[PDB]
């Protein structure tokens, strides 16, 4: 029997430097592979950069609402934001079923002579059962991702993902999908509703309180500082961080370090350990769109005090 996979398209068309992108039309037949079965949905007509939160959701309702009447999902998304979207659905409490993202080829060949191959490839990983049991997954250049880990690393005319270094969940082979190890389960949550502002600034070497002192923080939900090495900031700022603390208002960071792990070690002020002491959050290892959505996703779901804490540096 084919499997059958729902393919939910939402990227569209964009205009490029100016012509529109061409849509292969192979994205949009019902078998596009021996033994593969498609439903495909223009489901969101909307550049990457345009994704938010209530975008993210509504996938992960249409997921819940099909899961009994598909072998897998296939969602495909412009690469600039898909790694966000594609962690967000892994922290949702999806059903225990392939999941696979992969890029919205943004070509202006005609003939689409370039073909559909990353999209080809997710289908393949969709239909396989076992990649059921791997979280939810990003499929790029024969290479299969863990949404918690990957990232887009090289901005070449198809965009190249990475795992920092750990490297791929699986690899797409001639007559085998390989899958090198299975990934520990996450905790998830059954969220109905986004809301909040939770936005990510940059240490450097000279910054102080000004940026700071510019927030709102009757507006603020949270913070996230991509913060120097291991988590470190300067002094002033971490003097000042004490405003946004002492109101209620969580902070956490995350290394600035492409493999980096968070760890509070120097006690010196704005180290780690006296920021961890003043109550910041120190997120492992996980990049700071992702960190940011991650403590979103923490204050919607009704995540406060001592578990708020637990849950982020977990």
């Amino acid at each position: 029997m084919p499997k059958k996979i729902l393919v939910l398209h939402t990227g569209g068309t964009i205009s490029m430097q100016v012509v529109t992108s061409s849509d292969n039309p192979m994205n949009h037949v019902s078998n596009p592979l021996e033994g593969i079965q498609v439903h495909a949905l223009d489901f969101f007509n909307l550049p990457s950069p345009h994704i938010k939160p209530k975008h993210m959701l509504v996938l992960y309702q249409k997921i819940k609402e099909e899961a009994d009447n598909y072998d897998g999902v296939v969602i495909t998304h412009g690469t600039d934001t898909l790694e966000e979207t594609a962690y967000f659905l892994d922290t949702m409490e999806v059903p225990h079923m392939p999941i696979v993202l992969t890029g919205a080829m943004r070509s202006s060949n005609e003939l689409g002579s370039d073909g559909v191959y990353n999209y080809l490839s997710a289908l393949r990983v969709a239909s396989d059962d076992r990649a059921a049991d791997k979280g939810v997954l990003v499929v790029m250049n024969d290479e299969i991702h863990a949404a918690k880990y990957v990232t887009k690393t090289h901005t070449t005319n198809v965009s190249t993902f990475q795992t920092p270094t750990h490297g791929p969940l699986g690899l797409i082979m001639k007559q085998e999908i390989l899958y090198f190890k299975t990934a520990e389960p996450r905790v998830r949550f059954d969220l109905d509703h986004i809301q909040g502002l939770v936005p990510i600034i940059s240490a450097y070497a000279g910054m102080t309180d000004e940026l700071i002192d510019m927030l709102d923080l009757e507006h603020l939900d949270g913070l996230i500082i991509q913060a120097f090495g291991a988590g470190n900031i300067p002094k002033e700022t971490a003097q000042k961080l004490e405003s946004l603390l002492q109101k209620g208002i969580p902070v956490a960071l995350v290394s600035r370090c492409f493999n980096g792990i968070a760890e509070p070690v120097y006690a010196y002020q704005g180290g780690g350990v006296q920021l961890q002491k003043a109550g910041v959050f120190f997120v492992k290892e996980l990049n700071a769109q992702k960190a940011r959505l991650k403590l979103l996703i923490a204050l919607n779901a009704g995540l406060t005090g001592q578990a708020l804490k637990d849950y982020m540096e977990g």
